DNA sequence: TTGTTCTCAGGTACCTCAGCCAGA
DNA sequence: TCTGGCTGAGGTACCTGAGAACAA
């Protein structure tokens, strides 16, 4: 577990509050027992002309990737243990996105339980709803209600 | 000549680097001696639903104003003295917009010279050009080139 | 002749989803 | 079945100007 420098976290927390994204998704997976896969992602988006800033980020964080789309690029971190570690350290410093970070931490922490039971899974799906509500959500599709597929 | 907390400055620089803007403008004015007026702005933009964040900024910075148009708000600071002080303090922590901050500080400093002579004014105008070039400039009309209306 | 406040809006550069597939 | 790497894209929420007017 990497300990991040405080000043780095303070700047990043500001930059994240601006161009960053803390995301929770419920993906429909036919293979999964509950028919859905959870995904948690930390994203930082920037124009591709500036991707070096993102490339540096992979190095400083120590995990993750930069993906490129023509004009715009993103830093993405999805791996759960590194994500929990980085967010734990970030969240004290966030303002706009502090609650989202706390919710993500909660979900991850409760993941194993969530896997052993439909009920524990649905509760946890509600948390995802909460993160989406907090975010500027515009294109969302699958929610905890969709997870009434479990009622069938 | 307020002195700002370093932790606050670190967070804000990251935020400014993300959602913020450092703007230099040349505005054409007949009443002006060289026929244009120079403007400098520091802005942070956010959705009005989050205006509370910007209002907080006026309190923390202690100067400047918040404005709404449509469904987004802008924190703005233009007063040159306060702008010079704030930016002098902010600039060490900026990464993306560090040069723009410095170029602005220099322009302000050379203002008295800018007034005395046209050739001096014109050079100060070129600095404005650099700032705009650094920025993601998309709608700029008036330039150092426009300022060679000084051909009269 | 200058500085500053206040409003407006073009064109994205972000945000925040969606989804598929390889591997263990 | 589960997770982590990868790509695609809708709908703004930003950025970064413009300009008119008030106040000296
Ligand atoms: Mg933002
Ligand atoms: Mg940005
Ligand atoms: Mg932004």
């Amino acid at each position: 577990n990497t300990k991040y420098n405080k000043e780095f976290l303070l700047y990043l927390a500001g930059f994240v509050d601006g161009d960053g994204s803390i995301i929770a998704q419920i993906n429909p997976n036919a293979s999964s027992k509950f028919k859905h896969r959870l995904r948690l992602t930390f994203y930082v988006t920037q124009k591709t002309q500036r991707r070096w800033f993102l490339d540096k980020l992979v190095d400083e964080i120590g995990v993750g990737y930069v993906r490129d789309s023509g004009s715009v690029s993103q830093y993405v971190l999805s791996e759960i243990a590194p994500l929990h570690n980085f967010l734990t350290q970030l969240q004290p410093f966030l303002k706009l996105k502090q609650k989202q970070a706390n919710l993500v931490l909660k979900i991850i922490e409760q993941l194993p339980s969530a896997k052993a039971s439909p009920a524990a899974f649905l509760e946890v799906c509600t948390w995802v709803d909460q993160i989406a509500a907090l975010n500027d959500s515009a294109t969302r599709k699958t929610t905890s209600e969709t997870v009434a597929a479990v009622l069938d």
